[PDB]
Parts: structure tokens; C-alpha cells; sequence
């Protein structure tokens, strides 16, 4: 018996990633497992292309394959709308434009299946360059580390979520990748509506070396922390 969602994640628990995607018509599933454990703001996850060679790079997906994982420091605990929407989940959201190139919309179900927690996403992709540096395939394997900000959506009783990711090319430059996202309860039940704050992330890629099939290996580090009011030096 649990009263709020995050009593759910005081302990390891198992993850499962599943992804249908169809970018500019290439269709793929990607299919994902591993663990999260919150109190360390930690996941470890294994990505497979199922249906052959993945035709997008594996960084361009990241963000779309669990922010429920995040620690949030104790002062901060009343803001976790994602986990205060468990058992029963959320929609996760977003649509992602690549600067001068395509975009990527999809739509994810995040929520406990039995012990297990499931993010489950189609993916749409369209309007990309064959030769752009996506389809191209120009990114280098990484994905830096990055502030996350969130705000709530009273009407909605979720939250929206924007960040622009800087994805780094081989030849040195950066291909931006803007994102907007929201979230809403699966559940009719009560959630946790945050104050406006930030989570922080660090992934880390790698390939098992046993693993012949299209693959990432996925570590993701995400903490939240709060706001802090910029001023220039002059106001100082």
C-alpha cells in the first residue's frame, strides 16, 4: 500500500523502453531495458534497434527513450510532479526541431506495468535533408550534459517542459535541436503541480562490445535543483 507515487522509487526499479518511429517513411522499433534508481538521480539502460539498422543516430533519440528517475533533494520533494503521478503515469509529449532540417513529434505513455516502469512511444520524424546531418548521420556519439526547465500547467494539471539540446557534428559544429514537451496525468487523482524549476542531466553512450546488433548503452545522471535570479553586473 502506497500513498504517493514516490514512495514507488525508494528503492532499484527495473525499466523497459518501447519505441515505434517513422522518419521521413523509414520505420523502426527500438526496444530498451535496465534499471533506475532514484535516490542517486540514476538509470542504466540497454537500447536495441529490433527491426535492423536504426536509420536516425542513436543521439537524435535520447531524449525521447524518464524523468520519474530524477532525485529531487528533500527541500524540493513537493515539486516532483513525476513521480506523484504514479502508479497510474503520464503522457510525456514533445515536439523536436532540428534547425534547418526535420522534426521529430512523439507522444509517450510512462507508468507502472505490474513492478516494472514503462515508457512505451511512437515517433514520428518528417521534412529531413537525406544530406543534413541526421539522415547523414554527422553526429558524434555524446550528448552533453544539460539544465532542464520546468513549469507548471494549471489548466492541463500537468506541467510543460522547454530545452534546446546542442548535438555536436564531426566537423566541430552544432546542430540545434529544440524541444517543447508536456506532461499530463494518465490518473484522475491529484498530483504535485511544481513550482518553476530545473532538472539537471548527464548521458553517457557507449557500446557493449559482446553486441552485434544496432545498440546503445545509456547512462543517465539527472538531479533537480532550483532557480537562481540572473542579474547583470550593473544591478549588482
Amino acid at each position: 500500500m502506497v500513498s504517493k507515487g514516490e514512495e514507488l522509487f525508494t528503492g532499484v526499479v527495473p525499466i523497459l523502453v518501447e519505441l515505434d518511429g517513422d522518419v521521413n517513411g523509414h520505420k523502426f522499433s527500438v526496444s530498451g531495458e535496465g534499471e533506475g534508481d532514484a535516490t542517486y538521480g540514476k538509470l542504466t539502460l540497454k537500447f536495441i534497434c529490433t527491426t535492423g539498422k536504426l536509420p536516425v543516430p542513436w543521439p537524435t533519440l535520447l531524449t525521447t527513450i524518464l524523468m520519474c528517475f530524477a532525485r529531487y533533494p528533500d527541500h524540493m520533494k513537493q515539486h516532483d510532479f513525476f513521480k506523484s503521478a504514479m502508479p497510474e503515469g503520464y503522457v510525456q509529449e514533445r515536439t523536436i526541431f532540428f534547425k534547418d532540417d526535420g522534426n521529430y513529434k512523439t507522444r509517450a505513455e510512462v507508468k507502472f506495468e505490474g513492478d516494472t516502469l514503462v515508457n512505451r512511444i511512437e515517433l514520428k520524424g518528417i521534412d529531413f535533408k537525406e544530406d543534413g546531418n541526421i539522415l547523414g548521420h554527422k553526429l558524434e556519439y555524446n550528448h552533453d550534459s544539460h539544465n532542464v526547465y520546468i513549469m507548471a500547467d494549471k489548466q492541463k494539471n500537468g506541467i510543460k517542459v522547454n530545452f534546446k539540446i546542442r548535438h555536436n557534428i564531426e566537423d566541430g559544429s552544432v546542430q540545434l535541436a529544440d524541444h517543447y514537451q508536456q506532461n499530463t496525468p494518465i490518473g484522475d487523482g491529484p498530483v504535485l503541480l511544481p513550482d518553476n524549476h530545473y532538472l539537471s542531466y548527464q548521458s553517457a553512450l557507449s557500446k557493449d562490445p559482446n553486441e552485434k546488433r544496432d545498440h546503445m548503452v545509456l547512462l543517465e545522471f539527472v538531479t533537480a535543483a532550483g532557480i537562481t535570479l540572473g542579474m547583470d553586473e550593473l544591478y549588482k
